[PDB]
């Protein structure tokens, strides 16, 4: 009966716990945002609670991390549920990438739970090959994720600017293998591994970001189901082929043509006559681009790491991150975004949730999102 | 960095409204208030409850609950609940536990009187104030675990004994020191009556804090300025407690309250007309200094003995004696030292022996909201 106090204290300090300090503050913050509407304050219990917690909730919001703590330098990404900005912390002056997710768009589209895996993977992967999330926070309108800035840009940009030789493809594939292993070890399946998720740091080394499938990268077991770690390894094979050949293995003008080439992979997968790809590179691509039942990746990464395609003189698995990367970005400053398409800031007022007549709990799906490193 | 440390301080500070216990209360209250079939038709509510189901059940089990105590006897009962003598199942230590009905507090629109009672007992850290070790709750009640005061109250003592002036001097002086300790914390007792004066195992006084009319409880002890204060007629200071001391000293020495009347209106009017209603019976065996002290307290606050501070009260001739000094008063032998048969002895308390619940809500009502932040753990 004395041990209960210690057990509780552990739950409050564990960053992975659903009742840690940040989650409990999120619940109070969410409760105040969801009750503080004129029609709800006609209920005496609600009106009195808000008056009693007014000073402390205002003080908590000011101490806790908020959007105001960061200055927006540029917008480097934009999507249906929000955008990714290059920001500078006002106090420390450190530059970061900050993703914003619109709570209004997520509630409006009954799609308010995809971000949990993204958050957890980047917060807890603790890997040289996974983009790190330093802070997650929120207000009544947005979720925020402060990640390390990757100034090299993505593999989509790299593949369009360069003809990738095998030495480079070996390096990028090996870093993707380690990145996927770190995510799979945590019990997660990335589900949309594609060059868009592969980002390069100031040294030109690859890290996976996790977000959102795409036709060219979709495995046969998905097209015949409308899964395991194998669906991720199919995507690595598509990626290796696209790097070495310049085109995706199952490209077609239409969506249907690509789907049929994917299903008919045993006959559609061909290497061009005008290509001098090694035997071991073709063997690795074919070991991934095969049926789920015999695919490279089912048994784990050790099998992939032992593959002969990765045998080289430059590096070993333990010194891969220590080698000079093939494309090292030349950066003018800590806010250089030359490896990204600069987008414009959208400053216009955005639509918010309908003003409740009774308690609806729009903040409830987001309790527990806050995270401090 | 300093914001991070400031936040961490607020989460651990027992006086903070956002400490771990208060934040767990919010989550607990939210789950109790949302978990109804008509509310779970809302996807946000239904999903939140399913996501927090396991953790809330685990939290409720780890946290202090009524099940941790065995009920030995009921030693007090009121409009909003009861006070039980309990034994902690694990440590087997005996305590006094007050229960406050959430249903009755919501029903009588009286769900905020317990905050000062909780804070005074939890943070006084004084030999003069009853200590609150734990404060906890469930969907039906508030629980206040206090140190047991086996000597009973001054209401009981005054009925069992004819109080000589030597005893009256001792009890009045202990009440003066207990009130000074409460005033030093920034509080006004406002409920100084013999019901609030409890005696420990040595027979020394500690104040508990509670009311026993609709808003003021028993009016016999209420000062003219606090009676006026109801219905926006001015305000009152800490000097309202000194009036109550004058009433108590009079009741001890005379046997009746100075402004007694059959009706509440009669009492209210005698209090306001104190300059003419305050009389001592013809059979006056009370000293000149005892009457002078009573009259110095039972006057208008502008000229009352409490004004200027406690030093003025302490220097009054009624307290001049050979038995004790102000600094050693709690070290002297009390007039009535209780003879206790066991740790369960309730001989100094009177013998005491349909629990209505909240209706099922159609929409969120928030019946648990007035009680978020009540939980308190001493260690
Ligand atoms: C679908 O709706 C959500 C949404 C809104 C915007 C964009 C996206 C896609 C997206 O997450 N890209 C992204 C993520 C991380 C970084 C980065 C990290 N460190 N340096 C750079 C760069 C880009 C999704
Ligand atoms: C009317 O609403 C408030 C209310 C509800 C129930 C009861 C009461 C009266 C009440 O608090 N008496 C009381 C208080 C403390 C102790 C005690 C402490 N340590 N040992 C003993 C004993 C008795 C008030
Ligand atoms: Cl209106
Ligand atoms: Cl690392
Ligand atoms: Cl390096």
């Amino acid at each position: 009966f004395e041990t209960r106090f210690e057990k509780m204290d552990n739950l409050l300090r564990d960053p992975k716990s659903e009742v840690n300090s940040d989650c409990l503050l999120d619940g109070l913050d969410a409760l105040v945002y969801d009750l503080d509407f004129p029609a709800l304050r006609k209920n005496k219990n609600i009106d009195n609670f808000l008056s009693r917690y007014k000073d402390t909730i205002n003080k908590i919001r000011d101490l806790r991390m908020k959007a105001e703590d960061y200055e927006v330098v540029k917008v480097i990404g934009r999507g249906a549920f929000g955008e990714v900005q290059l920001v500078r912390h006002k106090s420390t002056r450190k530059v970061y990438a900050m993703k914003l997710l619109s709570k209004f768009e997520m509630i409006k589209r009954s799609d308010s739970a995809f971000f949990w895996e993204e958050r957890d993977i980047m917060a807890f992967a603790n890997s040289p090959w996974v983009v790190q999330l330093f802070y997650a926070f929120q207000d009544d309108r947005y979720l925020y994720m402060v990640m390390e800035y990757m100034p090299g840009g993505d593999l989509v940009n790299l593949m369009s600017n360069y003809d990738v030789p095998e030495k480079w493809a070996r390096f990028y594939t090996a870093e993707v293998v380690l990145a996927l292993d770190a995510i799979h070890s945590m019990g997660f399946i990335h589900r949309d591994v594609k060059p868009d998720n592969m980002l390069l740091d100031k040294s030109g080394h690859l890290k996976l970001a996790d977000f959102g499938g795409t036709p060219d990268y979709i495995s046969p077991e998905v097209l015949k189901s409308q899964y395991g770690r194998e669906c991720d390894w199919w995507s690595v094979g598509v990626f290796l082929y696209e790097m070495l050949v310049g085109d995706t293995p199952f490209y077609a003008d239409s969506l249907v043509g690509t789907y049929s080439k994917i299903m008919n992979h045993k006959n559609s997968l061909t290497f061009p006559d005008d290509n001098d790809i090694s035997k071991e590179a073709k063997n690795l691509i074919c070991a991934f681009l095969t049926d789920r039942e015999v695919r490279l990746g089912r048994n784990g990464v050790e099998e992939i790491k032992r593959h002969l395609f990765f045998k080289n003189d430059q590096w070993a698995w333990e010194t891969l991150r220590d080698t000079v990367a093939p494309v090292v970005p030349d950066l003018s400053s800590d806010i250089d975004t030359s490896n990204f398409d600069d987008l414009e800031e959208d400053k216009g007022e955005e639509e918010t949730f309908p003003i409740p007549k009774a308690f609806v709990g729009n903040q409830l799906p987001f309790v527990g999102f806050t995270y401090y490193s």
